[PDB]
């Protein structure tokens, strides 16, 4: 939700964010909240005057009462007054409202470093890292998405994409899945599920080494804590509800980790607050028609440990820039070449104030793929869930900062190990770090 | 499913087995069904019959086409026959409606040594497993649930239920939880999430080393899938749909562990098929008034290891043994005292011929509860889902038996843990095979 103060205080400052959003459908909403916003105030101005008003035709009787005391008309204004006052009153109700109903619907105010664009073409490579094995037949592709920043060694033989991998490994069975729930779904078998099962526990061993309270929470929330972490618009594009209840399949553990402080008042000192969450995540890819078909890689369901921080308005800045590195620290662990990319207005969506993604390089499909998301949604989602706090008593408490972004999402990170340490005959090295998770320490397939 | 050829072959023996079941209602349905199985198998006679006098006729008049052709009368017959068959032909699918419509209801045949009982009051324990601790006021109480069959040692001071440990102890916030999503969900926190997450993995590390195949799957399932493992009472009492969607979510990863071979022919060189699979679970718990309100025993979602076995016929009976029993290793090296019982005919179910509970004994509620089940279900799923299987492809393929146990259910199992090992002070000792998993021993209270 957008503050009213910031309408108010710089109309033209957000009217061309939303245009570097590319939300020019919106840009009229900004007069028309000021339109409004001025009406509620006038409205309020009366209902003051005739509150002083009631009061001095209340005395004015009163002086009557000894005179010839004709009071008759007097009575009859106040009736008016009161009359007058509730309408007042109720009309202003009415304004807040279609306010409110304008404030829900647009888009945090983005940070000056985001980069102006258009889509995902236009976001910005800031930072690289580790050594991508690249096939031959990918050299220019991968240079013009490298900038040329990233190391690299060439491979002769083809990679293969991590859907055939599963497949030679033993590691899924995406027919039957097909069978029992449709597509986009599967079945993850032998290895592969302690692999998932490895990452989990390896995401939040780090991030509670670094002082994160590790919480498991509901995987299916009331309305109010969805409407209160994303926009109205992914009720129909990733939101599934479940039938007659006020019931909803979180997304991801950000929601319901953020909704867990609705409603209250926290104490300055306790702050940061610091929640690694896991649990699996549920998404229609309702937008997606047929651009990752068969696979795991865009699926309905996953799983994923994630950071979410509760944060003073003056040291939120400061962390969206520590998690992004927490998450960069895990990849660097698994060996997996990436590269930090920071997302432009138009690609950026409504919560964010400014975004951070890791791509992964993907030797298989020639390519960077996102693997991880850091937000910084400033106070977007308090606004909405009245999350506010104080550092004395005496008084106005203030909102807070929330900030978000993946650890581990086990479904992309798989994909990530498994075309980038394959080897030609299809065996997959496991990185050190997950062996005392794992217990083996590669993957041969079937046939030996 | 029952086997029509059952129903007409020994209606005695299911109107009997039905009656030890008490559903004295159903026991008319074998009558009913009989009868109009009759006039469906009588009809689909005289359907054939006509389809032969109708190319009878046929031929006849085209005789008479070199005669007299006095056809007028011969062909006024062909007429009424089609008339006729089209009349049966859709008398007959409304009877297969009405014959399926029982059949797809009536409950397994029970095994003969099921005791025959009306509640969970007749279950009948028989075995129990190690040392309980009992609070000196529980004395009666737990001496009845063991019949003294069981060793143990009297508490001067009184246990404390999980609620509150997990309260003492800083795992778990209800009150947040209710906010968020309502009664019945929570939040776990700190060494319980991991304790939550070990116990998966030990789970599935133990019965890997068994042989079973380790799968996680769709935790979302279409109606097929449901239909085929349960009774549909179950749609309304334990199963969450989800809004405009052919989509159901698992109460346990035995659903779509079954609907995973539906329809096929499954080579007998290869039975059985130990399948374990790990998967969130949902529960409706609608019929449940306030018998577990807050804490972590009774709720809408948890995790639970499961064991699925697709059996030939014949060795069916020695896998509900060695399930039932594979659980009993779990929680013994779990160091957790119990009893299992064997399930009486009126609390048994209706998808089970046999089965087995384990009842974990709760130091602080003072009594024995389920912390596993284990149930024998024959060919009722395998009629449902189509699941046949066949040892030559000479041969005609027969069903499968299917089965499935609870390995451990992380809630119950940490209620388990939790109300037995604690010590005076409140904290817990975790049990020593779970060290390898969580690093830390124990779990120290909070100061607060």
């Amino acid at each position: 939700m957008l503050d009213i103060k910031l309408i108010r205080e710089n109309p033209e400052l957000v009217k061309n964010d939303l245009i570097k959003r590319g939300e020019l459908e919106k840009v009229k909403w900004v007069d028309e909240i000021l339109k409004l916003d001025t009406e509620w105030r006038t409205k309020l101005k009366e209902i003051n005057r005739l509150r002083h008003e009631r009061n001095k035709i209340a005395v004015e009787i009163g002086k009557r009462r000894k005179k010839g005391e004709p009071v008759d008309e007097l009575l009859a204004k106040s009736r008016e007054i009161v009359k007058r006052i509730g309408e007042l009153e109720n009309e202003v109700e009415e304004l807040k409202k279609k306010i409110d109903y304008y404030l829900w619907r647009l888009p945090n105010i983005t940070h000056p470093s985001v980069p102006v664009g258009k889509d995902e073409n236009d976001n910005v490579p800031i930072r690289f890292w580790g050594k991508a094995r690249v096939w031959k037949g990918h050299l220019e592709r991968f240079l013009e998405q490298s900038q040329g920043k990233m190391e690299y060694e060439i491979l002769e033989w083809k990679p293969k994409l991590h859907v055939d991998l599963l497949e030679i490994l033993g590691g899924a069975d995406f027919a039957r899945a097909a069978k029992v729930s449709g597509s986009r779904f599967y079945y993850l078998l032998n290895e592969i599920v302690i692999l998932d099962l490895a990452l989990i526990r390896f995401a939040l061993d780090r991030l509670i080494e670094k002082g994160f309270t590790p919480v498991i929470p509901p995987y299916m929330v009331r309305r109010f804590v969805e409407e209160g972490s994303t926009s109205f618009e992914d009720f129909e594009d990733v939101i599934y509800k479940v039938e007659d209840e006020d019931l909803y399949l979180i997304p991801t553990a950000e929601h319901p980790l953020a909704g867990m402080h609705a409603n209250e008042i926290l104490d300055g000192k306790d702050l940061p607050l610091l929640y690694v969450g896991v649990s699996p995540c549920f998404r229609k890819e309702a937008g997606t028609a047929g651009k990752d078909t068969k696979g795991i890689f865009r699926v309905h369901q996953f799983h994923k440990v994630e950071q979410f921080v509760y944060s003073r308005p003056e040291e939120s800045w400061e962390w969206h820039e520590k998690i992004i590195r927490n998450a960069e620290e895990l990849f660097q662990e698994l060996e997996i070449p990436y590269r930090v990319v920071n997302i432009c207005t138009g690609d950026l969506g409504y919560v964010a104030a400014k975004k951070y993604d890791i791509e992964a390089w993907m030797p298989g499909q020639g390519k960077f793929r996102e693997v991880v998301s850091a937000s910084n949604c400033t106070d977007w989602q308090a606004r909405r869930l009245n999350i506010r706090f104080r550092d004395r008593t005496d008084e106005k408490p203030r909102y807070v900062h929330t900030l978000n972004s993946t650890a581990i999402a086990t479904s992309r990170a798989i994909v990530a190990i498994l075309e980038n340490h394959q080897e030609e005959d299809g065996t997959v090295r496991i990185p050190k770090v997950l062996w005392k998770y794992t217990g083996f320490k590669e993957i041969v397939p079937v046939e030996k």
